[PDB]
Order: C-alpha cells, then sequence, then structure tokens
C-alpha cells in the first residue's frame, strides 16, 4: 500500500505504509536506517490489546519511493500530515523511534494535536543533538555528524555492519536478547533503502527541536534505555524530560538503542500501559459529555437515575446484554420516542459486541423525523458537513445551525446505514440534538 | 378536519378533529365510547367563558381511523403528542374523561410539560384499576376486565346498551339528567367506532399509572361523581388524591360516570373556575411581556418610570383618560418619534373607553417611518399573514422574520384601522417590533 | 364530494356536496335540521326528467364541517357563490327549502341573476318571520325564536323528536304520507349536525328578506302547504306572493311543513313543470346552435333546405324513420362522405328509437378517418379529455384544439361505441368538427 | 381510507377501504345493502389467525361516493380492478357474500387469475338467478326483480326493515343468533347508503354469471345456509355446485341469508380451513421449485442433503433458530461464499421470527458483486423491472437476461434493504440467479 506525499522529477513520492486491526489508530514512526516493519513486536502486541496499527517507511527507506530531496523534518512532518490526512485519521496516537521522536514533534508543533491523542517518545533525539555553546548538553559537535555521513558515503553497505553493532550492543545482547538471523535482516531492510537518504539522514539528527517541545499538549511518554550508545541517555532523554516534566518517564536499564527488539518486552509493558490510560482517560473526558447531553432531555424521576447507572456501565467496559437493555428500553414507561430513539442510537454506537441485532422499530420510527422531505433535504446537507468534521467539538457547532427535526433525522440517516461518519462526530450530532430539544 | 397520527399498512392513520373560538387552548379528550362531540356541553360552555376549545377523536373511535394496532397508553399519548406539535399549542391546558385521564397522565409524564399550562381529570382511571397483591386498591382483578373484552367480542352492538345502562345510571337518571334521545345518540357514536378498537380498548383500562403521577407539576384538578359505577370513587379518585396532594379536589354528589351530560351543570362550574385561575395567571403574563418589550426601547430616566407607571395604571384596569394621554405623549421631549407612536399603538389598543377620538396625527406620521416602498410591501405582506394568526406567541414568531421597518408600517396599517386584528396577534406585533428595535 | 368556503382556525370550512346526472343544473338548498340527502324524492325524479341536479350541505349540517362562526344568511348566500363558482354552473335553477329559501333570496339581491336561469321557494321564510310593529305579518316575536334556540341548548337530540313531531305534521301523516324509519333516518341526520350549528341556526329565521324580494328578476315559483305549523301558509308564502305576484303560486292542500316527502308526488310535479318551461328554452337554444353549426358545412342549394327540415323535425320530436334517413344520406350525389359521416353520427345520437339499427357501413368509413395511426392517437388523447368534460361549451373548446382529421376520428370512436360521452359533450365535438371543416 | 375507481360530474367516484393485519391478502367483498364493516366477525378471526385482511364497500354503499351510474358488474369488478392494482396486491384470495360472489366471479372471468391465489363464494347469486326458459334453475322471474326495485323506490327506510327480517330470519334468530341492536345497526348502514344505489342494485341480481364460472382455476369454496330465504340453495348453491365440481362444498344447515353473523362460528371455521388449506398448497408448489434451483449450485455430497433437510424444515413452519442456522452456515465447510450469500438470503427471507439478527458480513460481501460499478448499474436496472412485477415466472423471465454477476448485485440490494420487493418477486431473482450459475 502506498501515499503520494509528494513529486520528483517524472516520478511522484509514495510512502509505503500498512493499516491492521480495529480501534483507536496507533501510529508507528520507525528510526534509522530500517523501515515499518521493525515494529513487529510491537506491532503483534498491540493488534492483541485490539489496537488498530499503522506503519509507514519514510522516504528512501524500506519500501518508500527513494528521491534526492527533502531530508529535513520540516519536509519529514509534512509527509506524516499527508499519511494522517489522507487515512483521516482521528484520536490516533503517535510512537516514534529513534529519527521517528522528531516527526512527532514537528508535526504536533507545526500541524496542532486535533486528530492526536497522545505521543510517545522511544529513543529520542530531542531537545538538541548537536553540541555547541548554547547548548553544551548536547551529544557530539558539528565536525562528529559530518564524519558518519561521511562513512555512510564511503561504504553504504559496510556502514550498516558497524551500525548495527552499537544499534543493538552485539557484545552484550548478540545470542541473548538478539538472534544472528534478526541482525541480519535488519542489514537487509538497510541496504534496501536509498543511497542518497543513507547519507542524507544524520544530517536531520543535529534538528534544533527545543521550540517544538513546548507545543505538546497532548499526554505524553519518554522512554530511553540507560545502555543507549547511538543516543546517550543523559544528551537525549534526560534533559528532554526536563523540557517535558508532565510527560511519564521510562529509563529502561541496560537497554541499547535499538530496545524495540532486545528489550521488547519492557517496552510493550510500558508502551501498552500508557496507552491503555491515555484511551480510558479519553473515554471518560467524552463519554461523561454525552451522558450529561443524553441525560438532559430525560425527565427528572427514578428512571433518569436508571438511565444514567447503565449507560456508565456500558461507558466503564461493563458488557451488558444489548438485547436485553433495547428490550428494557422498549417495554419502559414514561419514556419519549425519540427519548427512546436517541438512547437506542447511542447505545449501538458504545455497546461493542452488537451481538447482531437488527435496526430496531422504535428506533427507526423515531429517528424517520415525520417524513417531511424538507426535514430530510436539510439532515442530508449536514450530513455532508459531517462527513468532513473530525473533532467532536467542532462536530456539534456547525449541528447547532440545524433544527431539532433535520437533526434527528440525520441521526436516523447514519443508523439506518445510510451514512458513514466517525464516533466522535457521531456523539457531536447527539450531543447536538439533545441541546436543541432542551431549549424548548 | 384531520391529523395524521401514523400509518397502517397501505393505508395512514387520521385523527378527527375540531378547533373552535380564540383564547387560551383547552383540549378535551373523550372517553370510551365515544368521541369529541360527547363534550359539546362543555365545549358550548368553554366558548361562551372566550376559550379555545381543541377536541379530537381517539384512533379507532368517532371519525377517526380505525387501526388493528397500537392500543395502548404509549401510542394514545403519543398521538396526543402530534396533536399538540401540529396545531403548535402552547400554555395549553389538557382535560381528559374515563379513558382520557390517562393520555393526559402520560402524556405528562413522557413528553413534559413544555405546552402544559394545567391539568384536568374528570372520572380518573388512575393510580392503578387492576386488583393485585401490590395495588390492594384496584377496582376489580385481572379476570374481570377478560370478561369485558370477551363480552365486547360476543356482540359488541348489544354491549353498547348494557355499557350505557351504567354509564349514566339510567335507572336513577333516565327521564331526569338524560334523555332517551340523548343515549340513543350516544349508541349510535359507539357502534360507529372500529369493531376492534372495542375489544381492544377495555384492556388499557388496568394500565398502571403510579409511575406517571409524580410526573405531573402543572397545577392539577381532579374531578369525580360519587354514584360512578363504572369507576368507583374509592379505587380511583380518592388513592388518587393521596398520589397527587397538590391537586384540586371536586365530588360531585349522586353524580354517575357519564356525568359530562347528567351533572354537566356541576362539571362546567367546578371546571371553568379551575380554568379561570389559570387564563388569569397567563392573562398577566402576557402584559408583563409587553411591558417590559416597550420599555427596552425608551432611554433610561424618570420619563421611562412615568412611562412605566402610566402602563402598569392601564393593564391594572384604571380608567386613565385617552385623550389626556395622547397629549401628554405628544408633547413628551426625548422620546424618539416612533417610540411615540409605538406607546401611542399600544395605549390606544389596551385603554378602555376610547370615547370616539380621532386617530392622532403623530402616530400615523410615527409608524410610517422611513417611507421605504420595501417597508410598505413587506407591511402589507405581514398583515395578511396576521389576519390568519390567532395565538400571541405565534404572531411575534413569524413577525421577527420582517425588518424593524416593515414592522412599524405594518402597526401603522393597523392602527389606521384599514386593518382587524386580535388583541393578542396586535401585541406579539409590538413585542417584535419593539425586540427588533432593540437589537440594533 | 366537497367545496371549501372559508377557514376557522387551524382548520378549513368544506361544504359536503353531490353533482348527479346530465343537463340543466338544478341547485337544491335543504332545510333545518337536515341535509341534501332530504332531496332524494325530489332528485330522484329530477334524474329522470334529465337534469344535473346539484345538491349541497349547510355550514354545521350532514356531512359539512361544523365551525362555530358564520351563521348568517349573508355567509350562508357567500358559501352558495362559492359553490355557484367552483363548479362554474350557468343558466342554472336555485330550489330551496325552508331554510334554503333564505340563501335563495339573499345569494340573487347580493350576487345577481347571472349564472341563474330561474328560481323556486318551497316552504319559505320570507318576507320576514319576526313580529315586530313595521312587520305585523310576522308569525312570532324575538321572545318566541329565543325559546327556541334555549330549548335547542337544553337538549337538542330531544329537540329534534319533538321538532320532526310539527315537521312532518306525525299526528296526521305518520303511518300514511311517512313512516317511522323514514323519520328514524331525519332524527339521524339531525343529530348528525354541529352542536353549535344547531342552535345558532333558529337565530337566522327572523331574517328580513323583504329589500331582497324586489331583486329577483329570475321567472320565480312559490310553493307552500296550507297544514304548515313550522312556517304558518299567512305569515309567509301569502304575504310573501304579495311582494312577488309576478311569481307562480302553488298551494298544497293540507301539506305540512315537511311536504317534500309527506306530498312529494304534489310538490314533484308542480316543481317539474316549473322547470319544464326553462328546460326546454335552453334546450332549443343547444340545437338550434348545432343545426346552424351542422348546416354550415352542408353547400348551398335545395338539399340544404331538405337536410334542414328533416333536422328541424327530430329535433321537434316527430318520430321520422331512421332506415329512410341514413339510406337517404347514403344515397346522396353532392354530399361529402365526412358530410354524411357527420349527418349519420347527428341523427343516430337525436333520433330516440334507434330501433336497433346497426352501425352503418358508410358512417364508419367516412369517420374512420383514412386509418391514419397518427389520426388515431390524436383523436383517444382528445376522448380521454371529453370523457372528463360535462358542458358543451367546455366540450366544444378544447375540441377545437384538435385537428379536423383528429376530430373525424374521434366521432368514429363513439359512433364505433369505442367511447362513451354524454349527449352536451358529444354535440361540442360534432359542431367543433364542423367549425374546422367550415374553415378549410 | 380511500380509492379513486372513476369520475362522475364534477366529483371522483372513490371507493372507502380498509387495509389490516399482516399475511396474504384476504380481499372481502361485502353484499347488499350493508358494507365493509359487516365482516368483522370474520375480520376479528383472520386477523387472529395471522392473515391481512382487506375490505371495502361498494360504490353507493358505506361510506363510498354515491354515484347515480355504474351499477352493473363488468362495473363492479372494474373497481376490485382498480382496488387490487392500487394496492398492489399477489397471492390474495377473494372472499364474495351475497352481492359480493359476483364481483370475484367476474373480475377472475375478466382480469385473470393472476394476482389470485384461491376464491371464495359465500351465500351466492351464481350462476343466473333470472328464471327463464334457457335457465329453468332461475329463482324468479323478470316481473319479480321489478316488484323489488319498486319496492325500494316507495320507500328505502321502511323497505330495510322487511328485508332485514328474512336477511338474518328474525323469527327464528332474533335473541338468539342476533340481537335486536346489532341489526339496528345493519339498518343504520343500510340507511348510510345512496339512494339512487339502492334501488339500482336488485338490478344487477339477475346477471348472467354461468359464462363466468369456467374461468375459475384457482381453488374455490362454495359456502351457503340451507334455511337461505333471499337466494334460495337449490336455485343458486346447488346448481352452482354443479358447474364448478372440483370447488369446495358447505352446507350450512339452518343457516340464513346473513349467515356471516348468525352462523359466523361455522362460517369462520369452513373459511380459515379452507385458507389455510390453500396457503399450504400454494407455499409447497412455490418452496418446492425454490428447494430444487437452490439446491442445483450446492455440490453433491452429505451437506446438499444437509441443506436440503434444513430447507424442508423451515419451509414446514418448523422454526429453527435463526442464529443457530447462520452460525451453521458460517462455520460449514466446504461451502462456497455465494453459495453462503444465497442460502443466507434465502433462511432471512423464508424464516418468520427473524429474531432480530443484523445483515451477516459474510452474506453482504458475497452478494456486493466484486465492487463493479458495470454490475451495480446493471442490478439497479434490473431492480427497476422486478419493483413492476408481481407473478414469480414472469420475475424469473425477465431476471435470466442479466448476467450471474449482475444478479448477485441485485440480491445485494435487497437484502440491504436499498430494495423493497414481494417475495414472490424476490424468489424469481433467487432461482434466476441460481440458473446462471448452473450453467457454468
Amino acid at each position: 500500500p502506498f501515499i503520494t506525499v509528494g513529486q520528483e522529477n517524472s516520478t511522484s513520492i509514495d510512502l509505503y505504509y500498512e493499516d491492521h486491526g480495529t480501534g483507536t489508530p496507533v501510529v508507528l514512526i520507525h528510526g534509522f536506517p530500517l523501515s515499518g516493519h521493525s515494529w513487529e513486536r510491537q506491532s503483534a502486541a498491540l493488534l492483541d490489546a485490539g489496537y488498530r496499527v499503522i506503519t509507514y517507511d519514510r522516504r528512501g527507506f524500506g519500501q518508500s519511493s527513494q528521491p534526492t530531496t527533502g531530508y529535513d523534518y520540516d519536509t519529514f512532518a509534512a509527509d506524516l500530515n499527508t499519511v494522517l490526512e489522507t487515512l483521516d485519521l482521528q484520536d490516533a496516537v503517535l510512537v516514534g523511534f529513534s529519527m521517528g521522536t522528531g516527526e512527532v514533534a514537528r508535526y504536533v508543533s507545526s500541524y496542532g494535536t486535533a486528530r492526536i491523542a497522545a505521543v510517545a517518545f522511544l529513543a529520542s533525539l530531542e531537545p538538541f543533538l548537536l553540541k555547541t555553546d548554547d547548548n553544551p548538553d548536547g551529544a557530539a559537535p558539528q565536525e562528529f555528524f559530518d564524519g558518519i555521513v561521511a562513512a555512510v558515503k564511503a561504504d553504504r553497505y559496510a556502514f550498516y555492519t558497524g551500525f548495527f553493532n552499537d544499534f543493538y550492543n552485539l557484545d552484550e545482547n548478540l545470542g541473548t536478547r538478539i538472534s544472528e538471523e534478526a541482525v541480519r535482516n535488519s542489514w537487509n531492510t538497510a541496504a534496501s533503502g536509498g543511497f542518497f537518504a543513507a547519507a542524507a539522514a544524520p544530517t536531520t539528527w543535529y534538528t534544533d527541536f527545543r521550540a517544538d517541545i513546548p507545543r505538546i499538549d497532548v499526554p505524553a511518554l519518554i522512554l530511553h534505555g540507560t545502555g543507549d550508545r547511538t543516543l546517550p541517555i543523559e544528551n537525549t532523554a534526560r534533559v528532554f524530560h526536563k523540557a517535558l516534566p508532565s510527560a511519564e518517564y521510562v529509563e529502561v536499564e541496560g537497554a541499547p538503542h535499538g530496545l524495540l527488539w532486545t528489550h521488547a518486552e519492557e517496552v510493550n509493558t510500558a508502551l501498552l500501559a500508557f496507552l491503555a490510560k491515555a484511551q480510558e482517560a479519553q473515554k471518560q473526558k467524552l463519554l461523561t459529555e454525552v451522558e450529561t447531553y443524553v441525560l438532559s432531555i430525560i425527565p427528572s424521576g427514578p428512571l433518569k437515575a436508571e438511565i444514567a447507572q447503565r449507560l456508565e456501565d456500558v461507558f466503564a467496559g461493563k458488557n451488558t446484554d444489548l438485547e436485553v437493555l433495547m428490550e428494557w428500553l422498549k417495554t419502559r414507561p414514561i419514556l419519549s420516542p425519540l427519548t427512546k430513539g436517541i438512547l437506542g442510537f447511542v447505545f449501538t454506537l458504545t455497546v461493542p459486541s452488537e451481538r447482531g441485532l437488527q435496526r430496531r422499530r422504535f428506533v427507526q420510527n423515531a429517528l424517520n423525523g415525520n417524513g417531511d422531505p424538507n426535514n430530510m433535504d436539510k439532515a442530508v446537507k449536514l450530513y455532508r458537513k459531517l462527513k468532513r468534521e473530525i473533532t467532536f467539538h467542532g462536530a456539534k457547532e456547525i449541528s447547532l445551525s440545524y433544527s431539532a427535526g433535520a437533526l434527528a433525522s440525520c441521526m436516523g440517516l447514519i443508523y439506518n446505514r445510510m451514512g458513514a461518519v466517525t464516533t466522535e462526530v457521531a456523539f457531536g450530532l447527539v450531543c447536538a440534538t439533545c441541546e436543541q430539544i432542551a431549549d424548548s
């Protein structure tokens, strides 16, 4: 699979990518000089944990196009922007490794955390690798990095051998945490890259990310191995942690630079923990908003309390039976049809195991919108706008411009499956629908 | 007249209804097995007392469609909801009889007292007719009602005869409080209903309204005859009063179930009294609304206080001289001509005993405004709509769509008596006229 | 069938009506408290006599809407005007009974005798029922009529029983001129009316029609029963006859107020006689139009005179032989085939005793229209239009839009019995066919 | 509810009708001089037995328009044709009573048994009522029927009293099988009819249906009471049975003419029996055709036998669980996806209790038709044709003109509910789909 991110001469610039699993999107950005396949230990684990795993190869790396231009983090982040927008990812988590951490920082800084839910930095470059007067916490001076580039140019293939020696800390880990064959594969992947990209990449390492750091508002994770030879812990993660004190800090003892493979177990644990915490965190702040809006239309009484409890339960993950819930709704007294319709919409949307229940008659007739063609016309016009929308807050504002009658029909369009909108947008509509009704 | 409330197969479900008189809306919901025309003695009285009478026939009864589905109080209340929304009734009073009391209870409970000002329950079913363990205050057990259903199914035409015998307490009241011809007509109305609806209706009588009662927040009236054979006073109204202590309780001595006709005099008296309280309450809220809107355009000062006092005085009924007020208005400094015009319009409209005073020059020239032909044309365009309008809330809503200049000219059209609109509508215009001026 | 005559609140005011038969329009306006179906004995007779019978129910009566407004003869006459204009009746005869006579007088006075050919007053109210100083020939004073209204308000259903007792003179006529079942039905019709209309109607009875009477210029008929209890002959018809001496005066001895049923034979005879003078007058004007049109296509000579004579003879009712006429037509040397066809069509259409004569070959071959499939298609399109049509002038106008070739084939459709149109419409077609031929 | 069947003058001719329940359509055609409501004893029973009950009032009867034309069985049958086509009824059963039997015979004869599944004749007129030389088995001569018409014309209301006396055999059945009130209601219904229609109807009774009888190919039922006074058993049903020996013959001992009410229990039993037998009979001949076609695509083996058995079971009414069936299908080896798709389509279509199962992923992906827009285009073109189609044999022929790929997508359109076609047509498509696949 490919995504076009540019054009170089007669050819176009496409990035190889992979989209696996179902759930919240987790984007994995590889490091030098490998490819998306490097994440295989994480990808396998993330898929088991019910996530949607998205990986892609940086330009001039792996199966991606190998142009001779655009090897800078402004272009790298621009490419990532294309990827996220092309796939239209929302509420996604960015995870970067080595070079990949730079892309995360720059994108967040340059494009905003609209589509972003959280960020993770594994074996980070941040904040600044270059050792200068203004930055004494740098790893090495300019002359040093110039040596690396010249080494790659000398013999690209022979360079890789020595590179992976310190990448994995082979003297320690070979035969223990990484096999001979595994390294062999890493080398093949390295050779598979672009000759130009190979020597162009090291110049990007001394990028000044110090200005990018403050723009990080989403929850963050900083992971790094103490035995990191490529990017010394004290010149990278430790000073990075001072720049971003809010971030969850994890130091893996004795882990090398390529800890993604060697210390995969420690990495997965920390990562899956951070993801699960950030996931439940964004569910609660979103669902409590949905709860208050939905409860706003239900008349005060013992029934209102009963509804709120069952709502909290499904939100908590207490997967209650849906056939029972829908029947409880259907046979419930004092509930208005529209209220039953709205709740029916919410329950099918929030309940995981859909079990296999047909779009209920009582829900469809509530959402039909009396059969007014004027209501059906406004509903489609709104549906077009919601297809473009991504944020929950953004979806509610544009929906509020429409009448309560038009909103009900729009919900009906989606429920009947004549419409395909994201859950965050779907929640925006229902809350906006509740808001208009609440003002009556 | 019909209102579509649903659809059954190839056919649609329409309810026959009637809309008479001008004033506060009073919805009359008939009982089994009659129709809206049963209220004729109350309707005649209510029309004389300056109310807006709305009656409709339940599905499968009278002139309404006779479907073979939807014979439950959730469907009955949904039908009522459609009627109220179709007519866009606001600050209305619901009055139910026999089965009709169930509709009132369920609607208020399920849809809220948004459009409702007050409720009345005559010969109520509430709270629960069924005699069970948890409900010993029931009138009769399950087996009994099963007998009635089977009795109707056996021969509904023969059933009606025996039914009306206890409905009117004919051994007592025939030839005294009800004539043979009156009963004869009632029988015709009964037979005119649906065969299915006839046997489907008794199953609804043992509905549990105990959960619906607490949701009644609007002022309530509970009326019931002591000689009620169909719905025994102690198993219905008396225990209903314990559930709803706020309600005005009236016990009509020796009255049967069909007291609407037999004891019509006692019923009208009690009902019109209860209604008058709700009527005078919203009349006052109308004048306070006009006051606040009119005062909104007057600039703050001692003159504003002076105007507000004279406004309160005329609203209170204090016979102020009109020639004096108008001469006072004409000679006031600080006041804009349009402001003087609006006030002049309000004063001629509200001040009693106009004593034959010719249309003031200063008011006519004030309302003319710009002299813009767009203002003049739209004013006539608006005037046509206002002649059809009847409600204050309805008149204010449609008037707001017009520019402030067009509204001023529209008031001028009416002032020159080239127009004839009701006082409630006239007030809608001035408030809308005041609203536009304040918002610029 | 309904005709909208106004609007009351959310509902519209529609009048139930019936349009039967083909010929000169006869409008039958019922009295209190019945409906259009009351004329059923007259309608049956009038339909036999080849009239177009139009009946409608007054507002709040029979199957018409039951509003609580517009119960005055100015509104009643306005409704009648709407009916006449909606149906676009021309040269029609108005026949009124009881209350219905008031509508006739008022409409004629207020709207003019433009569409009216003649008028009839059966059991009239005219000229003035109220007994005052200026009008001593009144039947009863103000106080009396106030009693009737109060009587209806007390119990309209019980009122109906006592009303029909004097309406039909049951002590005399029951079991002789009117059956128990017939009265039963009359009672049902009364109860079916509006409760408001019932008590509102009597106040209209003492309307002053004295100024309306002189405005009657069309030929008039005044019929009344001597045994009329409701409207005493001397206070009504006798003084009415002095006001309108030109009118044809008929006094049915011993007939009650509801003589329409009891003395139906005497009523029908008198009515059909008066009507026949106006009907035969309009039949001739139709036939003279057809004659001029048919003769228009025949070339000048002795033959033209012969045809005109034979046309006058069949129009006059002189039973000429058809077998002879057709053989005479077939054998003419200077007559065009189309001309022979048209005349043949006319003769079969106008000759009563067709005597079982088979569809002539020579006429069929003339009307076939050269068997052009294009001509045959246009003829069917016209036939569809003529199937909806009823008037002669209306049928002629829409036919003129078609080519002479298309018209001839359409006549062929009807002649061959592949088409079914009324005689008035059929004449419209033939006249339209002649007009096109005359213009070449 | 109304259906327009014609036009008379300014008015249109509409028939009042009722459509209740879900299942195979059973049309109930009332007799003289009643209306559709007369069937109430049958309608209640048929609805319990899960049928779709359709009743309508003949022109000039009940709530239908009352024109003065078209009172002949060619027009009556034309009206019935409009009703069946307007509602688009297919595989329906016609049931006639008294006059209603004539409509059934004529429609079948004139319009064919395309939409008809079976026919029933209760208290039939057939074959010929008129007593002449050529028909000695007639009930009465011409002069006799002329007497009946004149009796109605004499006094329509008084006629009904004597009519219902022999209609129900009141001397026997009154107070036993029919109540005083029930007859009263029948009289009201009689009076409700048209005055013209009342006297016009008896002339239709001596219609010669002898030519209509042979055209009856669908299964027939002839029911008649021996105590029938109106239509003597020997002059009607007995000679009718000789004309139609294939018909199921039922003689109800001592039943009068209006046995629909009096002997309702005996009538329902016989009728529900005949319907159930004719219903299962048309299911078997249709389903065995579906079975052979569906099995044609399944490869021979033990799986083929297993499928056939489960198919026979669901066809027999052995309502097996659908969640289990679909899971059995999904987890079944050797079954192709398209085969699983086709079977999935058939099972959801044939299984009554849908239970509430979502359109399965495995079924949708099989029916998608690879996503070719050309296949989706042809599928819609076919869908338009199938919407017009009614017969199973008719639906298969027009579908065969389309490719197997286009057919699969068309089935997918219906399954996803983007399409609404009748079950007989739906079966035509699947069989046609199987036929194309079978030829590969």
